[PDB]
């Protein structure tokens, strides 16, 4: 079926639920055997979400080279993501070696550092220009560049220098600050505003390495962004858009990240911004 008259017919259906738990009955599933090894306990921030073993992202190490994050390469509509865990304490290193090493431009962040009275996330970028940060374990150096704060989303401008070779590179930091704590967005404007951004810097182009896009356990928000842009672009490649299925494209991430999209308000969100998207384009 087409998607906007689909998605009125689930609503007047009310079976979200049941459209939902089809996907997760269907969906890929592959081991994690590099993740549950005990050396990686505090590699991992929950015990049920790991990554796929023929997808996970290797850190250029000899000791361990473990990082909870996975490379989502999506061939038709030409667009690889790397979804990612949000830092924790002993792994804010790793996190900049692997957007050194895999040539990234940009780090697209859907979370606060708090939310619901908890840490989501280490504080892994530096809050002032004048106090930088240095990784010790992987000799990386991290500074402020610049700070752009909206009323939605926040863009900064980051030097990251590698101290062994005193090579640097600019690194764009995306932040949507606005998610609520609950549930999902009334309306997807901001949202899609934020992708929208994201494009216009370069950060998702082929010219440079994947965009690292995270939230707190990198499946739920992160996989509603790379859903939507990826549907958004075939809707452009295609002689046919209607012929995009949201769920089919949303089963073939799922074979290089296991549980993208956690609940079935996250579906139809993804569902009303491909559909508002769709009309912005033209
Ligand atoms: C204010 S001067 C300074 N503070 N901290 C530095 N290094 C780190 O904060 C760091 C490494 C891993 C997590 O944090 S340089």
């Amino acid at each position: 079926m087409e998607m906007e008259k689909e998605f009125e017919q689930i609503d007047k259906s009310g079976s979200w639920a049941a459209i939902y738990q089809d996907i997760r009955h269907e969906a890929s599933d592959f081991p994690s055997r590099v993740a549950k090894l005990p050396k990686n306990k505090n590699r991992n921030r929950y015990r049920d979400v790991s990554p796929f073993d023929h997808s996970r992202i290797k850190l250029h190490q000899e000791d361990n080279d473990y990082i909870n994050a996975s490379l989502i390469k999506m061939e038709e509509a030409q667009r690889s993501y790397i979804l990612t865990q949000g830092p924790l304490p002993n792994t804010v290193g790793h996190f900049w070696e692997m957007v050194w090493e895999q040539k990234s431009r940009g780090v697209v962040m859907l979370n606060r550092v708090m939310e619901k009275g908890s840490l989501k996330c280490a504080q892994y970028w530096p809050q002032k220009e004048e106090k930088e940060m240095i990784f010790e374990d992987t000799n990386l150096k991290l500074t402020l560049i610049s700070e752009d704060i909206k009323s939605y989303y926040t863009v900064r401008q980051l030097e990251l220098e590698n101290l062994t070779t005193q090579e640097t590179r600019e690194i764009l930091h995306f932040h949507y600050t606005t998610w609520p704590d609950f549930g999902v967005p009334e309306s997807p404007a901001s949202f899609l505003n934020f992708l929208f951004k994201v494009r216009e810097s370069g950060s998702l182009s082929p010219e440079h390495g994947p965009v690292v896009v995270h939230c707190s356990a990198g499946i739920g928000r992160s996989g509603t962004f790379c859903l939507a842009d990826t549907c958004l672009l075939l809707m452009d490649k295609r002689k046919d858009p209607s012929s995009v299925d949201i769920k089919k494209v949303l089963l073939e991430m799922r074979k290089f990240r296991m549980g993208l999209i956690q609940t079935a308000d996250q579906l139809r969100f993804s569902y009303l911004a491909v559909i508002e998207g769709a009309k912005f384009i033209m």
